[PDB]
This record gives structure tokens, C-alpha cells and sequence, in this order.
């Protein structure tokens, strides 16, 4: 029916029908378009207090909660969705991860290189799309699929 891990739901605010992707975590209104050795992506990541290390270049001990950190994740998605700001713009200015320095660019990878979800959303991902919010061991990531 539709492509790798999307299904039909319904708006509450609005009974209208919208797309969910339950491997990215990308919602969206119109029906989804239409696999490679290697994906390139790029992610900002946000951690929190039970991240496997909760510290980064912006922050010598994260103290926020998961559910802050979600609601910061959330706040990034709804100003990039709307063209407020841009992803690349957005992720080196709050990116904990190290690749802010690159605009979040982490370069091409293959399947068992990074943490599974992570993973398995940028190889559910198409060239150019954005994921949800994506939890690992590292704390709560967006993703954007480059190539
Ligand atoms: O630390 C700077 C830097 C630059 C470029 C790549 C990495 C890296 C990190 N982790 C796994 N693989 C590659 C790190
Ligand atoms: O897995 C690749 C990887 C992982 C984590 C960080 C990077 C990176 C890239 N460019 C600049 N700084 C850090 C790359």
C-alpha cells in the first residue's frame, strides 16, 4: 500500500487524514511518495540527564530532562517546517553532538555503524526528508537524509 513504515492516521484538531512513519517519526498531510548501500545524513541532537554521556561542547553537565529535551526537539521541527529557521542553522547553534561544527553533517555510513534507531530512520528516510524525533542511547536526534 504505502512505503516502509508509514500508515494512515487521523487529525484530532481536524478529522483530517495525515501520513505517520513509525521508523522516522515524520508526519505529514499528503501521501507518501512512491534499498542503497549507504545514506548520508546529518542530525542535531539534544540530550538529557540519562543520555549515555550527558555532556557536550555546549554544556559541561546537561541537567534537562528527556521530556525538556522532547519539547526542545519539537520547537526545532516546528520553526525548520515552517522556514523560520533552517535545519543546518538550528543544529550548529544547539547540536550536543560534536558534527554542529559541520552544520550537523555526519557523512555517509552503512547498516551496523550507528545506534539502531538511528539507523533504521535514515534508511527509512528518502533523499532529502527529515525525521521525527528519534531516541537512542545519545539522547533525542532530527535527522536529515543528504544523499
Ligand atoms: O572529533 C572530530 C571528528 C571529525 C570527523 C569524524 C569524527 C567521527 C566520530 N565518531 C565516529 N566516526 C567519526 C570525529
Ligand atoms: O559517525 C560519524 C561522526 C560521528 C560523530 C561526529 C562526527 C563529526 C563530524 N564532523 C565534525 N565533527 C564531528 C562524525
Amino acid at each position: 500500500k504505502l512505503p516502509p513504515g508509514w500508515e494512515k492516521a487521523m487529525s484530532r484538531s481536524s478529522g483530517r487524514v495525515y501520513y505517520f512513519n513509525h521508523i522516522t517519526n515524520a508526519s505529514q498531510w499528503e501521501r507518501p511518495s512512491g534499498e542503497p548501500a549507504r545514506v548520508r545524513c546529518s542530525h542535531l541532537l539534544v540530550k538529557h540527564s540519562q543520555s549515555r554521556r550527558p555532556s557536550s561542547w555546549r554544556q559541561e553537565k546537561i541537567t534537562r530532562t528527556k521530556e525538556e529535551a522532547l519539547e526542545l526537539i519539537n520547537g526545532y521541527i516546528q520553526k525548520i517546517k515552517s522556514g523560520e529557521e533552517d535545519f543546518e542553522s538550528l543544529a550548529s547553534q544547539f547540536s550536543d553532538c560534536s558534527s554542529a561544527k559541520a552544520r550537523g553533517d555526519l557523512g555517509a555510513f552503512s547498516r551496523g555503524q550507528m545506534q539502531k534507531p538511528f539507523e533504521d530512520a535514515s534508511f527509512a528516510l528518502r533523499t532529502g526528508e527529515m525525521s521525527g524525533p528519534v531516541f537512542t542511547d545519545s539522547g533525542i536526534h532530527i535527522i536529515l537524509r543528504t544523499e
